[PDB]
């Protein structure tokens, strides 16, 4: 209902560059594909209507934060899944102290912006951005008492068009009124405190394509999709790309587990765990500073490859990469 | 022109296994040797300078015919293509018979090598698109054909990772122009007018075929089951293929004996109703429907390797073709 203007981006967070100390300890972030959870009901003709081995609570208890990656087109119904989450998954995760956030694609946000009749400009009825933000917050976060929202922005057209940049900036500010460090509900709160509402941004590992300067001041964490790096020097190069827009405490580098029928080919998390590039990313730290943590995509595919039956079959997981990444990120032993 | 990366293979089609229903009804696929068409101009010294059959002689119930064109087998093809554009193709369009063109994978690999391309995830994938557009313009668009059929019978592809990458990338570049992934076929299905097919014919061994590299981009996979002729053997071949493709893509086939062939394919010899070729035509995957049945060298329908058949060309009554159409589509040709 507020009509206050959603201002332009300052271009950087309050503090930038490598930070020797951080307010919150490094976390392990995990993307969970809900259409691979045992409680979901896939379509009748789906080749994987069965063969669903993993539950959400199977993940290691030392996972600090898990993001539900929910795609409605990938299943027939999610009613059983959300009932199981409310009854079974979420109380267990709260008992473990594992935060649960929800991932939303920037394309859906831009579609909602377009339905509102909004272009991308400095002067517009910014209450409409707040309408979209509040509706998305109610549907995605508040409905199941989740801990925050993760906006996935992997669209190359945002960097090309000024109006799309304005749209992204304004919708992220409207979200910042509800989540993140700028939110009044988080007054006197810190990431890791109980009841904190996170605002998270996952995007390209190229800071220019990411347009992270548009969100740097309103987000708790920036997750750079370093799925092809796996080398300490390459992660350093990515961070040096980001270092003038955000501070190291916001930065998370990550890896992706091979997915069935994926065509993408991400190779850092294959083979021996202790010598993999994924664990180089997990162990990496900005020189002279501390990082926000490490993230992994598709926890259910921990240990899978693109060879043999892995490309066409689902299998249980031992979460070996996940456990070792937690150890290397937090400096603890499991 | 596009430099976007040609991605890797998902390893299987969107749907796999036996399918109770298919978008298109089972079809009969026919390979046509163009150097045996009456309109072709053979070499001056050629002993058969004796060409009995023309393309339009094939039964009208043939759903799809593939032109197997070899420049080294004739002097000139100008008269043949003029006859096709003027006479053959309008008649086939009236019958509703699709016409595709077969290209050998070895030629594609040679063009890949001329481009300086290796086989890896990196490289300049715009060159694969250059080759794909060149092949599409020369082979498909030039005579307003309905698609391309890539014949991959090379044992070295499965052996070498770089060759596997080359095959996957060239097939993806083709998929940008033909097949279910092509934007030109948006809102279209096989059987609609103007649909552009992407077809793959290969070994009847799924591992040697490397069908997992093309399963997601092709409309049909033709397994060369030329020595099977038994329902159980075709079932074993299909069980080899069933986790990579769905039954609607699968076609098993037979080969008619060719003159001076040395190959010896025996399934389509002798009495029609007791031949192995009609066992292949009648075969269906357990719990599902198949893409259809195909035959190589339609002009040799009914020929053997005995007597004068090995050294002479003859007209054909298309007996095997008609009975295979009947068994594949469940119709009768006596009316």
């Amino acid at each position: 209902l507020s009509n206050a203007p959603l201002a332009a981006s300052p271009g950087q967070a309050d503090k930038v560059g490598a930070q020797a100390t951080c307010a919150a300890k490094p976390i392990f972030f995990g993307y969970y594909r809900t259409w691979r959870d045992k409680a979901i009901e896939l379509n009748d003709g789906d080749k994987w209507k069965d063969k669903l081995h993993t539950k959400l609570t199977d993940i290691p208890e030392q996972v600090d934060m898990v993001s539900l990656f929910h795609v409605p087109d990938n299943q027939k119904s999610d009613q059983r899944f959300w009932e199981t989450f409310d009854k079974e998954y979420h109380p267990t995760l709260k008992e473990r102290g594992t935060k649960v956030v929800r991932t939303i694609g920037a394309k859906l946000l831009l579609n909602k912006i377009k339905e509102k009749g909004l272009y991308g400009q400095s002067r517009e009825d910014d209450s409409k951005y707040r309408e979209i933000a509040h509706e998305v917050y109610e549907e995605y976060v508040a409905k199941h008492n989740l801990d925050g929202l993760d906006v996935a922005m992997a669209l190359r057209e945002v960097e090309k068009y000024t109006n799309l940049r304005w749209q992204l900036r304004k919708i992220m500010g409207a979200f910042s009124e509800l989540m993140g460090p700028k939110a009044p509900g988080n007054a006197g709160k810190k990431p890791g405190d109980d009841g904190y509402k996170y605002l998270i941004y996952d995007t390209f590992d190229n800071a220019q394509l990411a347009q992270v300067a548009l969100v740097a001041d309103v987000v708790d964490y920036v997750l750079a999709q370093t799925y092809d790096k796996g080398t300490e020097e390459s992660i350093t190069r990515v961070w040096n790309g980001f270092r003038d827009k955000i501070n190291s405490c916001q930065f998370l580098a990550g890896y992706a587990h091979p997915e069935e029928n994926d065509t993408n080919r991400f190779l850092t998390a294959i083979g021996d765990v202790d010598t993999s590039g994924a664990m180089n990313v997990a162990a990496w730290k900005p020189e002279g500073g501390e990082k926000g943590g490490t993230f992994a995509y598709a926890l259910d595919r921990d240990g899978r490859t693109y060879d043999g039956d892995d490309l066409t079959t689902l299998k249980p997981t031992d979460f070996a990469f996940t456990k070792r990444a937690i150890e290397l990120t937090k400096g603890i032993s499991l």
